[PDB]
């Protein structure tokens, strides 16, 4: 059941995990729609839809996390970490961003997300708001966690085990697959973001000018800026599959270790590290599963830590097959190649140098354990002239190029609502009308930048479902959908010189 | 009807709108009664009180106006048209191909400035005829406005008229004796509405997506604008200019040419074809009983001057760049602004052009300087190189330990120890009635400023601002290093959108 698996009592008993889903099928579309392809991941005991124990999922889920992927050479990496360290030196400079308060990192936890295995409760639960602070039994655990990495011992990299209730594709469904959810201990979390919060933010700031995506707005002149930046290379939009699980513990180490450089010393750096760098342990109900590889989906940071993993792994690829051909690679490799990624999501635009012998750099990449396709599951990776990148088709519009989102991602936002945990996708769900109206206001506001064939598709189903629903929408209208969106736009960015 | 006036074709306007504002607004600081090592500029000769200088208000009005009687050479027909193509189609790819709507009379009237003289042919500032909570405008003004706004709306285009005065600044010394103050050409509001409701909207599609079109109006100097700026720079060779008095050699054809760039970007209207009519004409300046008409230039302070003036930049650079080719027997297949990176603030720019075209880049210069341009050289020593250090509206870029940033002239902040605005008087010298509040902060962010340029340097900023908090009377918390810093960090920081808002 449990036994082939690294797993034991953990001396605790976490609960099991929830049962059923929140999403319902629409009031106004009670029957499956020809070409949706999405629908909600499998929830064990209760969908007739199929036989799958939720424990299941879990095991099957964890089977990646059991062993190590292959990894990158220590000498090859130690090159890599060079070109992902001197880059962003040049970008962030060397300054050492000073570690945070306790206080500071309290008020940036998330408030509406799990305390992890050792608190029950969400973290929004013992949020003293006159306060402004952490009561109760999870401030008496911070505090502790927090002493104590003060005298540099680390936290525990401890995990509350789920599945992402959410929608999937179809085929993922039929197949019982689902998604991991690491819920983080708050303690490791705090000492975390105490740590690199500062560096992290430095990063963002700066986007897309670093390979680290995270934070981007997708929704202003920054996706323009990136667009921009893949003139005269080879592109290749690539979209990995099961990337946390396939990072390498040694890689996340080094990431961990390019993000201290631009930290300042102290014992919660140095905790934060060992850590995040050793392996974790998910519970759930009496027992614990400590990772012998991969990268937990919800550990601090991941987005950013597995950007810097995607870096580094990346540049070795590229480091390596310049070796194999007996040819030396000349300055840094995010000089001369441009890359973008986000997590497992990435662009990349090489060289012609690099371009034409791409094919051992995909070799390199998949031997050191990662899986790239293809995105547009394209079932074959070339170059293309089309960029992909979070669910966005660059296009040019009227109003210049537009990160166009995904029809799919759009449309299903009117067959399904999330809302209130029950067995029964076709039940009544519980929701707020206001909140409804504002998500499908948005949706439409996205949908008018893919010009008005497309548009029209939407405006047909909103209207439909405004009826169902029993909401008013404006952005209904196509003028309207146009001028939100634009205002999102201009929007993005801050004008007239401030000081 | 036209007579002479110290050399100037002038003609009665008929109305009177009596002389342009008394005195100076700078003091020079209780802390600095001494010149100090290596002060350049000092406040603009002012005449009529100006103890200093012998020159007189209305002398150096005519120096400020002498050049726009003579029309400039600008761009030949053929070149022009061309180059027009150019610039047009590139900013079509940034900025697309949709047309933008007109301003509502309200939108238009939200966006006149309030602090702002009202134009030629009415009192006061915009302010004195605004009332906070009711809508509109009331007064003459709201007159005013309403019957441009039906005239121009039936086609009749209101009338390209200033205000003239004397921009009261710091000016180097050099300048200050040659009689030299710059010209202020206030805007019948009447105009600065009709142009808005034209254009606003496209000028707020360059500024949005900005430095992405040479059309650097609106840069935030201090965020992660700067640092694209800079990279677009990478692969080219660096030419850093600002030109020597840009807005009176602006060239009419060329200015007109702009426009319809611009009116290209909105949809088809009355409003449009009225604001472009008005902005093409000659530019006309009435001080009290006389008016002076322009045979050529660019009145500084027509409604979207500095993104009118870009745009015509854009134009010279392209049509000189690809007349070096021509004369080198050398195809050029592309367009200039995909092949080049320039950005332009109307008369500062940087040119990052390619090996070939740097090349050639002198001869790019002398077609500039023929069509009556005045090209310098932006770091003060001029030929006029290529360089590796960017500059740009007194910024330097510099890698520091934050990552590159835009460095504030060090010249440009400990000046503003130096002296102070305050009340109109005829002394730069004697004891001031100013606003610690006010003066408090504008230090404060000086210091924010020279911050960024290191410990050493910062350092002697420090040292002047202790001394001149002082004589002042004031306290400067920025005076710590870290502080500056962390108001510095304040502004970039604060200066991109993330967590995808949308």
């Amino acid at each position: 059941q449990w036994k082939g698996l690294p797993v034991v009592k953990s001396g605790l008993d976490v609960g099991g995990m929830p049962t059923g889903t929140r999403y319902h099928r629409s009031p106004a579309w009670p029957e499956e729609q020809p070409g949706e392809t999405h629908a909600p991941a499998p929830f064990g005991s209760g969908d007739k839809r199929y036989t799958f124990s939720q424990t299941e999922m879990l095991v099957n889920g964890l089977k990646p996390y059991t062993e190590p992927t292959a990894g990158v050479p220590p000498q090859l990496l130690s090159r890599a970490v060079t070109h992902v360290r001197s880059y962003i030196e040049t970008i962030i400079g060397t300054h050492r961003s000073p570690v945070l308060t306790y206080h500071q990192a309290c008020e940036l936890l998330e408030r509406t997300t799990s305390c992890g295995p050792f608190v029950q409760g969400l973290k929004g639960d013992y949020w003293d708001e006159e306060q402004q602070q952490y009561t109760g039994v999870l401030a008496n655990h911070l505090e502790q966690a927090w002493d104590k990495a003060n005298k540099g011992i680390a936290p525990r990299n401890a995990y509350k085990l789920a599945l992402k209730d959410e929608l999937r594709p179809i085929e993922k469904n039929k197949a019982g697959k689902r998604r991991l959810l690491w819920g983080c201990d708050a303690a490791t979390t705090l000492i975390a973001t105490a740590a690199f919060k500062a560096v992290a933010t430095r990063l963002q700031v700066v986007t897309p000018m670093t390979p680290v995506a995270v934070g981007i707005n997708m929704d202003s002149v920054q996706m323009q800026v990136m667009n921009d930046s893949l003139k005269g290379g080879v592109l290749y939009c690539l979209d990995y599959s099961k990337w946390d699980s396939t990072q390498n513990p040694a890689v996340t180490a080094a990431s961990l270790a390019i993000l201290e450089r631009f930290a300042e010393p102290h014992p919660i750096v140095s905790c934060a590290i060992e850590a995040l760098s050793s392996p974790a342990e998910g519970y759930v109900n009496d027992i614990k599963f400590v990772t012998r590889g991969g990268l937990p989906s919800g550990m601090p940071f991941t987005s950013v830590v597995n950007s810097i993993n995607h870096m580094i792994y990346v540049a070795a690829a590229i480091l390596q097959a310049y070796e194999s051909h007996n040819v030396p690679y000349t300055g840094n490799v995010f000089q001369v190649e441009t890359i973008h990624t986000y997590g497992g999501g990435c662009m990349y635009s090489v060289c012609p140098a690099t371009a034409s012998i791409f094919h051992t750099v995909l070799a390199n990449l998949t031997s050191y354990g990662l899986k790239p396709t293809a995105a547009d599951k394209s079932d074959a990776i070339k170059p293309t002239n089309t960029p992909v990148f979070l669910k966005r088709t660059f296009t040019q519009t009227p109003h210049g190029i537009r990160a166009l989102l995904d029809i799919t991602s759009i449309t299903r936002q009117f067959y399904w609502l999330k809302a209130n945990r029950t067995s029964d996708p076709s039940s009544p769900p519980a929701f707020d009308r206001q909140a409804r109206s504002a998500q499908l206001e948005n949706a439409l506001a996205y949908a008018s930048q893919h010009g008005p064939v497309m548009f029209d598709t939407v405006r047909q189903i909103a209207i439909k479902t405004a009826q169902g629903e029993g909401l008013v929408l404006v952005n209904t209208n196509y003028d309207q959908a146009l001028a939100t969106y634009n205002a999102w736009f201009i929007g993005g960015t801050v004008p007239d010189p401030v000081g």
